[PDB]
RNA sequence: CUUUAACAUUAAGCCCUGAAGAAGGGCAAAAAUAAACCAGCGUGUGGC
């Protein structure tokens, strides 16, 4: 139902937000470098801007959501898992054009292809315990 | 896909002496060699 440009924009947004949260710089300069120096010919511009703006304005919101779900972890919290959970919970909080099962399926694909071979079940557990709370309608 | 993965470690000898896995050697193979502290010789002169 959706072309590969949305998937490419989502993966480039995962890469850009991981680079922002690990390099710890300004979001505007890193965003301008990532849009003027990387492959953006198959990247949805408005999807990228709205997703990064929502993550940048809901840093503390998604951290407060993640804070009750950082107890039973054997190791400590990684950064790739945090980026996948932030993008997955913003795609399940305010995004109306993206469906519920479609966003969960893309989040599971991102967690299996980027997080780990063992952290994608943690991502799916946090999503299954948070997305009916955030979206009881499951839209 | 519902709440962090991982048990690894496969190589260096043979023989003799020795109470031993305490120690002493040879051989098949080789990169590389401050301090306290006892105490002549060659010229001249002259002499005999």
């Amino acid at each position: 139902m959706k072309p590969a440009a949305r998937r490419r924009a989502r993966e480039c947004a995962v890469q850009a937000l991981y680079s922002w949260q690990l390099s710890q710089n300004d979001i505007a300069d890193v965003e301008y470098q990532f849009l003027a120096e990387q492959d953006v010919k198959d990247v949805d511009v408005l999807y990228f801007r709205e997703l990064l703006a929502g993550v940048a304005t809901n840093t503390a919101y998604l951290d407060g959501l993640m804070k009750p779900y950082l107890s039973r972890l054997l190791e400590e919290l990684g950064q790739v898992e945090k980026a996948v959970l932030r993008i997955a919970l913003y795609e399940l909080s305010k995004r109306s054009d993206v469906p519920y099962k479609v966003a969960i399926n893309e989040a599971i694909e991102l967690a299996k292809s980027f997080g780990a071979e063992d952290s994608h079940k943690f991502v799916n557990g946090v999503l299954d315990k948070a997305a009916p709370v955030i979206r009881p309608n499951k839209k």
